């Protein structure tokens, strides 16, 4: 959200706000420099060869078995001069967010967030699951285990494939039984993609459709869309799907766009998803969150130094927005159940923030991009937390010309068109 303080990537560690850290994750990685730039929320301006042992190195597939839209150089990101751009990039990309009202709550539910505590074999105790810490490093080179929610960090091989991944469980599905689990977004605030459009009326494309660039705010907002589902453990499976034509046959196979795609996107593409089957998922979830009020319920122990019993049962209950009844159980409120589920399901979308925004986007997630551009901004006479690309009182403003590539042409480098026309990315 809000970051109070001007981070440097050269500022000193201070233990607090910036650490050098260590993933918890398998092997024994080297700590690497990172910024709290908000209660519960990370940046590490490094490239992402931790998160996933079969990414450990940034060396790209051969050419001919590289996907069509994809973008490699094993050097972004590596030199101090780069991580200090990307924490600032990033950083502003969060302010332009919270600077409208809806991404302003979406970063509050991200931040009340908190993973459930349901890492104990023992039914009745409370205890952190260690995938939901990261190991800051101490003054005496011994690691302080932290809590947090969300991790914002560079692309692995392929620049341009961003996406919110997180720690699994042994035994539990952390994003699907209402617990969550700190997200880690693969993302770059460096580089944008290029897509074709120019609304018209009736009868005029002499000059052909425009080229436009896709603000980096709403490629941002659409990971922490997705971190708000997994953060409260309401996502969706990945092999649920909907298939969005007509002419063409299921199996799922010619157009099936995942559930939580279509959600996330949300405006025209949430209207191909089948109304039961998302009935469906409220009531499983709205039960996963009342087995959660049970647990609390039958707390008798808590682990960890710091936090008591009743301390985390209140943090809990400020996240799930639970009943505290006459005689101290929780219980489940559905009427402020159904309100988050609804604001996290179908009122944080990328919809939604393009027309906080004011911003051209694709009109529908089934759209194509054409090219890769590098992009710079944090100068604020490219870009603004308020406007974006389409700066004010410049011949930027209108037209979204801000965001057209031939116009605004200096404000964006062209790295790579994408060949093949026809298929996706994502996100
Ligand atoms: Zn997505």
């Amino acid at each position: 959200p809000f970051v109070n303080k001007q981070f440097n990537y050269k500022d000193p560690v201070n233990g607090v706000d910036i650490a050098y850290i260590k993933i918890p994750n398998a092997g024994q990685m080297q700590p690497v420099k990172a910024f709290k730039i908000h209660n519960k929320i990370w940046v590490i301006p490094e490239r992402d060869t931790f998160t996933n042992p079969e990414e450990g190195d940034l060396n790209p597939p051969p050419e001919a078995k590289q996907v069509p839209v994809s973008y490699y150089d094993s050097t972004y990101l590596s030199t101090d001069n780069e991580k200090d751009n990307y924490l600032k990039g990033v950083t502003k990309l969060f302010e332009r967010i919270y600077s409208t009202d809806l991404g302003r709550m979406l970063l509050t539910s991200i931040v009340r967030g908190i993973p459930f505590w349901g890492g104990s074999t023992i039914d009745t105790e409370l205890k952190v699951i260690d995938t939901n810490c990261i190991n800051v490093i101490q003054p005496d080179g011994s690691y302080r285990s932290e809590e947090l929610n969300l991790v914002i960090i560079g692309p692995s091989a392929d620049i341009i494939q961003f996406e919110c991944k997180s720690f699994g469980h042994e035994v539990l599905n952390l994003t699907r039984n209402g617990y969550g689990s700190t997200q880690y977004i693969r993302f770059s605030p460096d580089f944008t993609f290029g897509f074709e459009e120019s609304l018209e009326v009736d009868t005029n494309p002499l000059l052909g459709a425009g080229k436009f660039a896709t603000d980096p705010a709403v490629t941002l907002a659409h990971q922490l869309i997705h971190a708000g589902h997994r953060l409260y453990g309401i996502a969706i499976n990945p092999n649920r799907v909907f298939k969005v034509n007509t002419n063409a046959y299921y199996e799922m196979s010619g157009l099936e766009v995942s559930f939580e795609e279509l959600r996330t996107f949300g405006g025209h593409d949430a209207k191909f998803i089948d109304s039961l089957q998302e009935n469906e998922f409220r009531l499983y979830y709205y039960n996963k969150f009342k087995d959660i009020a049970s647990t609390l319920n039958k707390a008798k122990s808590i682990v960890g130094t710091t936090a008591s019993l009743q301390y985390m049962k209140n943090v809990f209950k400020e996240k799930y927005l639970l009943s505290e009844d006459t005689s101290g159980k929780f219980s489940v409120d559905k009427l402020k159940f159904d309100k988050l589920y609804k604001m996290l399901t179908e009122i944080y979308t990328e919809d939604n923030f393009v027309k906080f925004f004011k911003v051209l986007n694709r009109k529908t997630f089934l759209n194509f991009d054409k090219a890769v551009f590098k992009i710079n901004i944090v100068p604020k006479v490219n870009y603004t937390i308020y406007d974006g690309f389409n700066l004010r009182n410049t011949n930027l403003a209108a037209n979204f010309n801000g965001q057209n590539t031939e116009i605004n042409n200096m404000n964006f480098t062209k790295l790579k068109n994408f060949t093949p026309g026809h298929h996706h990315h994502h996100h």
